[PDB]
């Protein structure tokens, strides 16, 4: 499908640029009548007057071309990428709901107050280990002594 | 799964690249109207003031589409980090649970209570093991001469 | 496609019923480390002096 | 764009809360270990070295 969008888009480009080069050859073409006329050659004056004005009109009948084309191009690439769109968004509908099926919403509300029992457990894990890993280092860390440590900082602790 | 939302996002940032150029080429083309007016070429000047126009209402047009699947884009990222944080702490509910079966309180608290009696045991042989080792060298550390010594240093202890 | 969407949109809110769940749950395991009191006094602590500098 | 700002830096918050707490957990498992491994060494070491030795 994209060989279409590009050849449509390629050929509008085209007629721009033909379109571009019959002006050139417009505005060359008066430089060119000036020297003809110059002599006084009533002939060549003519067929180089016409072809200067043909030139013109080609102008602007390719140019009208090169718009529409262009037009239909522009809504060309719409439709494409729509489609893209479209797809990719089937894409995550699909994946999402035959994951919905075997994640749906019961199975993870479960998961989650079995996680607040599992990590409760953890804290008092935590707190039983650390009042015995607390209790046999005890000897090395007298309540008076901190107290007296504490205090020490107090009285003093922001006059530096 | 990644492969749409890739493409979801790469679908958005495309429309708003060429929603750029429309817009591009709209001021491009205010100014080309200008030039061909000047000529006072009423035709030209035409499919011109079109195809400015043209371009300005699809620069709307795409601009818009990519706001709305940008949005989309948005809300399936969400979708996806969402999935990845749901199997990690699925994971860490397992292995934490199958590791919690083996670990149940009951055998760390007992370890834990092994652990007290254990390093009581430490400080025992340590208290033990420093009065031997005390009372061999001891004729080399008279306690009269540590008496005389530390109040040798007591006395004019900070006078230096 | 239609038909598509409007599945679409059961689908999408979903996730958010799914997304509002875990996030109750996960905030409700952890919530000992985020007391109320606290942040209530932390936020009017920035508020009062909050352009000031 | 500004409440998309607003709703992922809310699960920002809250799924860091859960990493935080599952950090604990890993290194609580290797104090653990490792605890109980000076635990029995020390042990096996005390049968032998017993304080009548």
């Amino acid at each position: 499908m994209e060989k279409h969008l590009f050849n449509l888009k390629f050929a509008a480009k085209e007629l721009s640029r033909s379109a571009k080069k019959c002006d050139k050859e417009e505005k060359a073409e008066k430089a060119k009548i000036e020297k003809a006329i110059q002599k006084g050659n009533m002939e060549v004056a003519r067929i180089h007057a016409e072809n200067a004005i043909r030139q013109k009109n080609q102008a602007v009948n390719f140019l009208r071309m090169s718009a529409r084309v262009d037009a239909v191009a522009a809504r060309v690439q719409t439709a494409v990428t729509m489609g893209k769109v479209t797809k990719s968004m089937a894409g995550v509908v699909k994946s999402m709901d035959a994951t919905l099926k075997t994640m749906n919403l019961e199975k993870i509300s479960a998961l989650m107050d079995k996680f607040e029992h599992q990590f409760e457990t953890l804290d008092v894990q935590t707190q039983q280990m650390e009042d015995t890993m607390s209790s046999t280092t005890t000897l090395t860390t007298p309540q008076n002594q901190v107290d007296m440590l504490l205090q020490e900082m107090a009285d003093e602790a922001g006059l530096d």
